[PDB]
């Protein structure tokens, strides 16, 4: 039933927006499906852990009448919806950031609907919900916050806009935070709990820490495999070496390494080179970085399970979904 | 008083942006700084005609007690200020359109940043007002329009995502309203009315009608301008030959020229070749393409003129606004 009805929903929301074109904004059938395929192409095939999450909290909380369930769920769709949406864009604008060419034309063109998208579907679908301004206000700060994120990112290896200053272990999780936990792991929790009306039911505090956690053990396990998952099992080919990334393979090397393994790090990361990225990788290797990584995990997972613990004394029914987007990140 | 109070109202916008950054994103001086810098780059050193005309409408508005003047005037600069950003939002767009690449990284960022910063103004200094959630909704739906013109825009020379097709006066006129008139001439009027509290007061048909027109005198002078005037006098290189763009040029040429002229036009439109320019060019002259323009231009400023007296027996106040916002484009 939850996939199910996302995906019926998605045909919905589809629909809504490709007749809104046609109807309203004057667009040629040529035009309304190729949209149609580009929607298909960027918001569809991923495994909807965002969207599944906004449908997950909702249950739990309306269970813990079927004119207000029906709602509740739907709305949890559309919230879901609007999360996938937004993730379609961000990964839009990062396919344009790694290449009259009309192709970047309509790569940035579809980045730019992708977003427009999330409101246009938010302004119908909830057009007479009280939530949603308060909706839109956190959906648009958490969007703000990963632009900010992705700054962060994206000047981590520079400064004064080759440095290796802001490759900290408070750094890597401020990119963290910013970057992936605020829309990955705050923002489908948030939305769940606005459509079912149970936002100050619960403790933000514990949820907030609860959902920069659970980014940042992602991230770090994201991280580890980049590096040493192989392309095939993967999915992708790992390049945080050749891009200098600030990643926790890196931060962690540097606080261990001696002086001559540091020097020899500095002069070998950040380049495509086979041999160098190579070298990088026998020094994580020989740092035991893949033995810290077991024990960085396991600290992180304790302090999880037990903020689950403090936000299932007053929100029982929220503490279950919590625990729920927990195993879809510790699998 | 108007260009003062903009740009002063400019630094409070400005400081508070970077404040938030600062004390609540956890923003480093130096990507403050950065930041300061971007903002000032993308955001100033144009005319201001979408910003100022929001102040100029609600000055007209409230005019025709200080506690309710004083606010009004600043809204309204907020207003032209979430525009202006708007407008450096698209430019910035536009700049990635036509170019481990961290400056490509940093433009997108940037197009990012100054989109989001629209909301946050919007959000923090019209917080309690209740025109907030009607503001951000017609702001979003013109955004979304403004995609959805570039989108036609980008796609005018192809078709079934070189064709001539869609080289007609309904389509050219049809890129205008969606990818210019909603934003550039509809917009600032709407946000005006909206600080003003007088929305209800002013036919909205008249009052898009009159935008539209605008925005076509307005783009019919500026392709003859990017054909003919030189890059000194005009600020620009023109390049809608080139990249063989739906100009009212092209459009007025096909329905006068012969089918010999035709294929001429044909075999050297969208070509970076001089030579295929200057014959370009040559068939716009000697179908006098330049006297037909005139005439043009004169109807579409007949039309303007009856309009906006249409508006007076209504709205008079705005009218004259409106009056002032068509001075600026007949100029
Ligand atoms: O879905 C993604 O993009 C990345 C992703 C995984 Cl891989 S496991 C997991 C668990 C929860 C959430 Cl919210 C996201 C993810
Ligand atoms: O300001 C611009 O970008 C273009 C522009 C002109 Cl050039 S004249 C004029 C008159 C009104 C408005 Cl809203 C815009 C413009």
């Amino acid at each position: 039933m939850p996939m199910q009805m996302f995906m019926q929903v998605y045909d919905e929301i589809q629909m809504f927006l490709l007749e809104e074109l046609e109807l309203k904004f004057d667009m040629d059938p040529n035009r309304v499906r190729y949209l149609r395929k580009m929607m298909d192409t960027t918001c569809l095939g991923g495994k909807y852990n965002r969207g599944l999450t906004v449908i997950d909290v909702a249950e739990s909380l309306l269970s813990l009448d079927g004119a207000r369930r029906k709602r509740v769920l739907h709305d949890a769709c559309v919230c879901g919806w609007m999360i996938e949406f937004l993730q379609a864009h961000y990964l839009v604008e990062d396919d344009i950031m790694d290449n009259p060419d009309v192709t970047v034309q309509c790569a940035i063109n579809d980045g730019l609907l992708l977003k427009s998208w999330t409101h246009m579907m938010a302004m119908h679908f909830f057009a007479d919900r009280p939530f949603l301004q308060d909706l839109l206000c956190r959906f648009n700060r958490v969007d703000y916050t990963t632009a900010v994120g992705q700054l962060y990112d994206v000047t981590s290896m520079f400064d004064s806009n080759t440095d290796f200053a802001e490759f900290t272990l408070s750094n890597y999780k401020r990119i963290v935070k910013y970057k992936t936990a605020y829309y990955t792991y705050l923002l489908p929790l948030v939305m769940g709990l606005i459509v079912s009306e149970a936002l100050p039911t619960v403790d933000m505090g514990v949820t907030e820490e609860l959902a920069m956690l659970m980014g940042e053990y992602f991230q770090v396990q994201d991280d580890v495999m980049d590096c040493f998952t192989p392309p095939e099992r993967l999915g992708k080919v790992g390049t945080d070496i050749q891009d200098a990334k600030c990643s926790w393979l890196a931060v962690t090397f540097l606080a261990k390494a001696s002086s001559a393994q540091v020097a020899e790090f500095k002069a070998n990361y950040g380049s495509g080179d086979s041999e160098k990225v190579a070298t990088v990788r026998r020094l994580y290797e020989e740092a035991d970085l893949q033995g810290d990584y077991v024990a960085y995990e396991a600290a992180v997972a304790e302090q999880v399970k037990e903020l689950i613990e403090k936000l299932r004394l007053c929100s029982p029914g929220f503490a279950a979904s919590v625990e729920t987007l927990w195993g879809k990140t510790y699998k």
